[PDB]
């Protein structure tokens, strides 16, 4: 059960970056964004999720403001986790 902040289905932003909560039912592949094989790319590893922000696997996420996604999702921004 997602928490009530979680990004969803028709958030336009969402539809817009390809968000889903599960990274294996996302287009990681097609998109091949860099910095690591598409395959590895998830929220954990992107420099946009905000580890001091939610709790257990529903972190923040600084493009949507207000919101919560899943570690275990993905986005067409997924950046490397670099600092
Ligand atoms: S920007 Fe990064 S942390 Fe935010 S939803 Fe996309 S992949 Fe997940
Ligand atoms: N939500
Ligand atoms: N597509
Ligand atoms: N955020």
């Amino acid at each position: 059960a997602a928490p009530a902040n979680a990004v969803t289905a028709d958030d336009p932003t969402a539809i817009a970056l390809k968000y889903n909560q599960d990274a294996t039912k996302s287009e990681r592949v097609a998109a091949a964004r860099p910095g690591l094989p598409p395959e590895e790319q998830h929220c954990a590893n992107c420099q946009f999720m905000q580890a001091n922000v939610g709790e257990g696997d529903w972190k923040g996420c600084q493009l949507f403001p207000g919101k919560l996604i899943n570690v275990n999702g993905w986005c067409a921004s997924w950046t490397l986790k670099a600092g």
